[PDB]
């Protein structure tokens, strides 16, 4: 039974709006109603991995696995096994998978986060699940954002507290946040961004609905314009999308929009909005492919209707050599030449790089860099021919090509990272000069750039 280089993953996300679900929810699992919608032909085949995202969820842990297993059951007559299931208040994350993947699946970590403070802090935050899935990482973050058309900086501030604070993946990444733990990382949920255009244009907006027509709308859409500012979810895709607002609907039907302000709604506006939303970040040149990415029409228990988004994910097996793992693999080496970070800092300390892989027997400490002054204001730290010969476990190419180099800069003086980034083993060429580039964030903003060249040895 060979080890596979594909799964398919589906990423639910629903705000069940604290009502118990309808009899059946098999369309969101289906991935049909509006948007980028799954093939017919596909109903049968289940995917590898589901990944289900509740926010005001009334439900039980018990009583929504009974659904969701029943429902997935009914669409592919497979029994899923359960990998986790973590909740904060009514904030839920369940990960199933086909029972073939059992022995796949390994070091399932989950947490969460509690976003805001005192006033704020009670109902908002994220959930987090991940695993191995036999040499591949994957994490899955399902958040509810703070509400309201005229809070989208406390959004993007929920965001960095949550990219901050879940600690999933490797705790040995220490310098590294979940944007750079993993192969794949999913991010959905209610992150409550709303389309930005004048009350008055309410009836305008619900016209342009009708239409099927999102352009104007998606233009002023909260999470696109913020994204486009580099303020929030930097370096994360999201596919385009191409369905209705996914909030706020009257319940029992899908023919209305609810906009007007409401006591129920402390007096806001809640105009046409897409609240609801899956984007990822994958390490560069892994393949990922959204092969879905749609609405349901007929779940209305709800003032939300539920999101789905499906992906290709390229995964890679749990290689053995007759050396490493246990030992270096003299046939393998990663030389790094003409290489330079460029940091934004205002600060005069010297700084050291840290190497970080699954490929090493564990992380690299370079000597300090020489800064020099940028002609535009910039500290560039010269590390030229200096950094450190990396020694990986396995030096077959079919291995080593898939791997990555976590990049960590670190003061000296404080031993705190002032960036990280990601360089992909997966060269046009081994045994040949070749440029490499990763932009340097720290908690998720952008802080500089390291470039250089990289000289691959593999075994062949
Ligand atoms: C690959 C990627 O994610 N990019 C590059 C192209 C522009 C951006 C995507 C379009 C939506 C708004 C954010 C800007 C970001």
């Amino acid at each position: 039974q060979p080890e596979p280089d594909m799964i398919t993953i589906f990423i639910g996300t629903w705000n069940m709006g604290n009502a118990p679900p309808p009899k059946k929810i098999t369309s969101w699992f289906l991935s049909k109603g509006q948007g980028k919608t799954r093939d017919d032909s596909a109903d049968y085949i289940p995917h590898d991995i589901y990944v289900i995202g509740t926010q005001e969820d009334p439900l039980s842990e018990k009583e929504w696995l009974e659904i969701l297993k029943h429902s997935l059951q009914e669409i592919t007559s497979v029994t899923f096994k359960t990998v986790a299931i973590h909740t904060l208040w009514n904030i839920r994350i369940v990960v199933l998978a086909k029972p073939e993947h059992e022995n796949r699946i390994s070091h399932i970590c989950t947490d969460n986060v509690k976003t805001g403070i005192a006033n704020t802090l009670g109902n908002k935050g994220a959930v987090g699940v991940s695993f191995m899935f036999n040499g591949t990482s994957l994490g899955f973050v399902n958040s509810h954002l703070t509400s309201g058309s005229e809070k989208k900086l406390r959004r993007n501030q929920n965001y960095m507290n949550i990219l901050r604070f879940l600690a999933l993946g490797d705790k040995k990444l220490s310098p590294f946040n979940i944007t750079h733990r993993f192969t794949h990382l999913f991010w959905f949920g209610d992150l409550n961004y709303r389309v930005d255009l004048p009350t008055w244009e309410a009836e305008t907006i619900i016209q342009k609905i009708k239409q099927q027509q999102y352009a104007d709308l998606l233009s002023h859409d909260q999470l696109l314009t913020e994204r486009r500012e580099q303020k929030v979810f930097l370096h994360f895709e999201e596919e385009e999308i191409t369905f209705a607002p996914t909030y706020r609907f009257e319940r029992l039907t899908r023919d209305k929009y609810a906009y007007t302000k409401q006591k129920a709604t402390g007096m806001k506006y809640n105009l046409p909005s897409w609240c609801d939303r899956v984007l990822w970040k994958s390490y560069p040149l892994v393949h990922v492919v959204c092969q879905s990415y749609g609405s349901t029409s007929d779940i209305m228990t709800s003032d939300h209707s539920p999101v789905f988004a499906t992906f290709e994910a390229g995964v890679t097996s749990q290689f053995v050599s007759k050396n490493g793992p246990g030992t270096v693999d003299s046939q393998g080496q990663i030389e790094f030449l003409r290489c330079y970070a460029t940091l934004k800092t205002k600060s005069q300390t010297k700084f050291y790089l840290e190497f970080h892989s699954s490929c090493l027997e564990s992380f690299v400490k370079s000597q300090e860099g020489e800064n020099e002054e940028g002609s535009e204001g910039e500290l560039v730290v010269k590390f030229g021919e200096t950094l450190p010969k990396l020694k990986p476990i396995i030096s077959d190419p079919e291995y080593l090509l898939d791997q990555h180099i976590l990049i960590s800069i670190k003061s000296s003086d404080s031993d705190e990272s002032y960036g990280e980034g990601c360089i992909a083993l997966r060269l046009e060429a081994t045994e040949t000069q070749l440029p490499i580039y990763t932009p340097l964030t720290h908690h998720g903003e952008l802080t500089g750039h390291f470039q250089g060249e990289i000289k691959l040895q593999t075994s062949q």
